[PDB]
């Protein structure tokens, strides 16, 4: 019967904070290097944020990969629910750094599948914020999530 574990949940508070942070990060280097400061040439925008985005995956993966997380569809509904809304919000949050920086790079190709892929990016990110909050809450874990 799979479900999640006090541990499981531990490491999913954990591993939020640390992708938020990194999202963070993430933010910083990236308006640094818009806006031109001396120590923020793309070799360093390139550096750092395929760092952060590698981390955000490790992050992302950690926590798909609880078993009751694989395995969501026969776990409890707040369970079920809770996967499948962190999958979507993480993904985009990783995206659109993978985005951001691919354009300063004068890479067009991913923005293009980006405003395909998320159609409505503003409801987007309000909606799959609010129900990963709400699914948090729903679980028990009380992390709050920084928007």
């Amino acid at each position: 019967r799979p479900k999640l574990s006090t541990k499981d949940l531990a490491l999913i508070k954990a591993d939020l904070a640390e992708f938020e942070a990194r999202e963070l990060s993430s933010e910083k280097i990236l308006k640094d290097t818009i806006k031109e400061e001396s120590w923020s040439d793309l070799d360093f925008a390139n550096d750092n944020i395929n760092q952060m985005i590698g981390t955000m995956k490790r992050y992302q993966q950690e926590i798909l990969s609880i078993d009751a997380i694989k395995r969501a569809s026969e776990a409890s509904a707040d369970t079920e629910a809770f996967k499948k809304i962190f999958k979507e919000w993480s993904e985009f949050k990783i995206e659109r750094i993978q985005v951001t920086i691919d354009l300063l790079n004068g890479k067009k190709d991913s923005e293009a599948v980006f405003k395909k892929t998320y159609p409505n990016q503003i409801i987007f990110k309000k909606v799959r914020t609010n129900k990963l909050q709400t699914a948090l809450n729903n679980l028990k874990v009380g992390y709050e999530l920084l928007d």
